Parts: C-alpha cells; structure tokens; sequence
C-alpha cells in the first residue's frame, strides 16, 4: 500500500515558534532530532513522512498510531530508513517498510510503500 | 507500477466556474461529490488521484480510460479508495490499486500503484 | 523501494543559462534532449526522475550511479519509461523500474518504484 504527503515548510517553521520544543517533541524522538539538525526543511521533511506513513497503513495518525510509535532513521549514505515498534510492526501485518524524502521551495513531500 | 499527479487547486478553483457542474461532472460522479463536500482542495485532490491512476496504467485519461471509470471512495478512517469498472479492471488486468493524496499551500497531489 | 523528488522548474530554468549545454548535458543525453523539446518543464521533469531513480536504489547520485546511467524514454502513449545500463542493472540487482512525472504551478515532481 501507498502513503504520500506534502507540507509547507514556511508552516513548520511557524508551528516551531509555538513553544518551539512543545512541537517538536510532540512527533520527533531525540534521535531524530538530531538528525534534522535544527533545519526547518528537514523537520518538515520528517513530518511529511510520518504523516505519509499513517496513510500508508490507511489509520492516519490518531490512537492506532501515534507520531513517536514511526522511527526514521538514515543509512550511511543518508537515505531515509523508516521501522515502526516490533508490536505495530506485527498488529499492522508489515514485513517491509519504504520510504523518500524531497523538499524544494518552500515544500518537503515524503511517499511510503508498506508490504 | 506507479502514477503521480501535482495540481493546482487555484486552478482547479478556476475551473469550477466554468459553468460549475459542466466542469465537475465530467470527472466526478454525484457520490464522489458528496465526498468533496464543494471543497476546491477535495476537488483538486481527486481530480490528481484520477489523473495518477491513468498514468499508473500508462494510457492517461483518453479513450481506453474515462474520468468517470474510476471509482473514487472512502474507507471508514477516511482513507481513499479507489476502484475501476470491473471491466476495465480485467481489460488492464488488475489485481489491486493503492492510493493516496495530500494538499498543502495551494497544491494537491496524489499517486496510485497498480498491481 | 520507492524514491520521490520535486524539483522548482524555475530553479531549472536558471540553470539552463549556466552555459545552457554545459548543464543540461551533464544529466541529458542527446535523445533525452530530443523528449524535453526545449521545455524547461520536461526538462526539469526529467531532473526530478533521475533524481527519484537515485533515491529509489538508495545511493543519489555520485560515484555508483551517475546521471547519464540513467536512461529515460517514452512508450508510444508518452508514458515515461525509465533503464538502467545493463551492468547497473545487475550491479543493483534489479528486476524492474516503473516511474512518473507531473508537473503544475513551477513544479515538477517524480516518483520511482524499483524491483
Ligand atoms: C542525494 C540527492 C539525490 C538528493 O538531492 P535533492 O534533489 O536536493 O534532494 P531533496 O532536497 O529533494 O531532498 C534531500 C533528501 O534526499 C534524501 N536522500 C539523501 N540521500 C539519499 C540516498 N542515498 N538515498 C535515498 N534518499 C536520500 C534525504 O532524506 C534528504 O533529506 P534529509 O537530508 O532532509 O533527510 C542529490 O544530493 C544527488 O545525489 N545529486
Ligand atoms: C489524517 C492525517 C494523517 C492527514 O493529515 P494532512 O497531512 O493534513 O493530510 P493532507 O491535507 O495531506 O490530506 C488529507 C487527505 O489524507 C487522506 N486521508 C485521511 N485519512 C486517511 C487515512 N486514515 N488513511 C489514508 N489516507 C487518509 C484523505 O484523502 C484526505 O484528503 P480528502 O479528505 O480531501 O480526501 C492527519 O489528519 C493526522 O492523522 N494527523
Ligand atoms: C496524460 C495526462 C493524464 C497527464 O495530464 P497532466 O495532469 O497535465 O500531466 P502533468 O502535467 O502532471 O505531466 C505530464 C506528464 O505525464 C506523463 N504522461 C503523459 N502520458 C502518459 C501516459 N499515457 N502514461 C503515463 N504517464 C504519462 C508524461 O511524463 C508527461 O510529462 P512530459 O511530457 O514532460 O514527460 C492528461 O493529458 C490526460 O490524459 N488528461
């Protein structure tokens, strides 16, 4: 199945000055913290793609799946790595988990494939 | 295989003054536009669903697919479906579609895999 | 694996007067040229899917996979097609790639599924 999403950054970058911290650790663990590095464009990056990964398992993100229950990650060469809990994993019925990433002017979009 | 489609809902905006229904009717059904709810992003959003699965079926929106042989629909949690005429599902040779579609900041887009 | 890509046209439009050859044939060949008939939008088009192959096999675009090893054509529906050099395709181990494009509103955006 197929999940997509697109987000403005300029609307990430406004919903970083509400608390700033109160946002982003609503859906971004610490480690994924790091990884976006402060960038406005990455953090709506991360978001496009937990958002596109809800849709993929089609429950969006609401009490079947929360924000912190999607892990993304990178590999060596920077590509994005996404894996849900070991539970999730087994209550969504998922062997494999794809995911990309692009932004360019003022919009970050992300597309997961789950099987 | 895969389609993807990048709208304009400004323009899709447009085109609903273009006599209004004789716009509309020509790609949606009376079901799909109680889904829309006269919203001009929803409307968007499945004019680029239909327009992504006509290229995930590599003929586009032609004479071997019309707008209205794809069934747009909404499972319980909101999620799009989509299905073809059973017909043309076995006329492409279909075994199942995946859809999904976003809109942000004046754009909507969607994208369709074909199995 | 799935990879995604959107590409600002206007952002392609002023590098195609960076010497105008020297750019678009960095990623074009001469029968690619020959698609994108001067149209700064296919032009960046064919960017964004060169871009999304690189994404999709998880590498972009460096020493294991350069832009010209990428070859795109079109069917006779102008469905975009999209072949790795024989050895590229071993090297990656792949069965099959299926691909789209889209563009509206000085943005082209392209998908790509990889076997
Ligand atoms: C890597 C490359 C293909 C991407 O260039 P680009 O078109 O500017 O990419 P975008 O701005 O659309 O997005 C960059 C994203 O591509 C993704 N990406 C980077 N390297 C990747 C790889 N080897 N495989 C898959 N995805 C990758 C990342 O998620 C990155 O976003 P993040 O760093 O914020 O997580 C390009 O640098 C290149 O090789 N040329
Ligand atoms: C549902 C959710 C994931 C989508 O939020 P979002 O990023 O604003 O979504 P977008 O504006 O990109 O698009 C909304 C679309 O997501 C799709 N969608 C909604 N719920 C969905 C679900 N459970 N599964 C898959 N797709 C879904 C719909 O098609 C909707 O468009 P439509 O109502 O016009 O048909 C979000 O509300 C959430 O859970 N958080
Ligand atoms: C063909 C059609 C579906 C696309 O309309 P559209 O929404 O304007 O398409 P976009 O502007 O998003 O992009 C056009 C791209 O669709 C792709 N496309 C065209 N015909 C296609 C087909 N039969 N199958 C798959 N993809 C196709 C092409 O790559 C084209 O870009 P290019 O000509 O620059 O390579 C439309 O003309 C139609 O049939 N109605």
């Amino acid at each position: 199945m197929i999940g997509i999403d697109i987000v403005s950054i300029a609307r990430i970058e406004k919903c970083v000055k509400r608390f700033k911290m109160k946002f982003l650790e609503r859906f971004l663990s610490p480690s994924e913290i790091v990884l976006c590095k402060d960038k406005s464009s990455s953090i709506a990056g991360f978001f496009a793609l937990k958002e596109a990964c809800s849709k993929a398992l089609q429950v969006g993100i609401g009490k079947e799946l929360s924000f912190l229950d999607i892990k993304i990650s990178k590999s060596p060469k920077n590509a994005p790595l996404i894996t849900l809990s070991k539970e999730k994993m087994d209550y969504f019925n998922i062997q494999s988990l794809s995911a990309s990433i692009s932004h360019d002017a003022g919009f970050a979009i992300a597309v997961v494939v789950v099987s």
